[PDB]
């Protein structure tokens, strides 16, 4: 592992970590972008067995970024942007493909819009944020969204901007925020119905090959965001997971390693 930072417009450090391609030389860039609904999480949450799998041929760059709340969605935009340009640079002659799970896959399809790149794997994500499940209360989170309360939840925010949880429980700020419908607001930004925000029908069309791997039980993201990606996408493979989960891979078992073997397998037909 390999440590660099990139520097914000606002003097602010955005760390990444490379993990360099075992057999080398490298066939392309896997630029890894961690979920967390935006509100939590970290970079280096990928199971050391599937960063095995993808840095065989390819590197695994994971990048960071600024938090909500303490940000607004059109910084973490701009720290993604910022990330992924400084890591585009390095890899200048080679291919490069973003990797996303849950909203870093939101934000892996937007990259995929606004830059050039190779490929997109897509866990569980979204390609828009304009969408009644993410407007309205999630049934999954309520029951705990309604145990905790306003000032239990100010408490687990930090004074100033983080790129990973600072206390353990900052999870229940997302738990909040999908079980009472504050999701959108939490995003904090002029109008979550424009399509800086929610990729067009003709922009999805034009996108490079998209891996989708979703569960239909799914309870936090509908298996629907997916069916909506694939309905404009000229090139889509698609493991439709028979589960009632959401991260179906939180732990590597057996079919966990299977997809992410395919996903290899996705990127090999791409860089052959």
């Amino acid at each position: 592992e390999i440590k660099y930072k990139v520097i914000t417009k606002d003097a602010f450090a955005l760390p990444y970590t490379i993990i360099k391609a075992k057999n080398q030389p490298t066939k392309g860039v896997i630029v890894y972008i961690h979920g967390g609904g935006l509100m939590f999480g970290k970079a280096n949450d990928l199971s050391p067995q599937y960063i095995d799998i993808l840095t065989e041929h390819y590197d695994l760059i994971q990048l960071s970024y600024r938090l909500l709340p303490e940000v607004s969605l059109d910084c973490i935009i701009e720290d993604v942007y910022a990330s992924f340009d400084a890591i585009q640079s390095q890899y200048s002659n080679c291919p490069i493909f973003t990797f996303g799970r849950s909203s870093g896959a939101y934000l892996s399809l937007l990259i995929a819009r606004d830059r050039d790149i190779d490929g997109v794997i897509d866990f569980y994500g979204y390609s828009r944020i304009n969408t009644e499940p993410f407007k309205t209360t999630n049934s999954y989170y309520a029951k705990i969204a309604q145990s905790i309360n306003e000032t239990m939840i100010a408490q687990l925010t930090s004074p100033t901007p983080v790129v990973q949880d600072q206390i353990a429980q900052r999870f229940l700020i997302y738990v909040y925020a999908r079980g009472t419908g504050k999701w959108i607001n939490m995003i904090n930004i002029a109008d979550y119905t424009d399509s800086k925000y929610n990729i067009a029908p003709d922009e999805l069309k034009t996108l490079p090959p998209v891996f989708i791997a979703h569960c239909n039980g799914d309870y936090d993201v509908p298996v629907e965001e997916s069916e909506h990606i694939m309905n404009h996408v000229p090139h889509s493979t698609f493991e439709r997971v028979n589960k009632n989960e959401h991260d179906f891979d939180r732990r590597p078992n057996d079919e966990a390693i299977t997809i992410y073997r395919k996903v290899v397998d996705f990127l090999n037909a791409i860089t052959m």
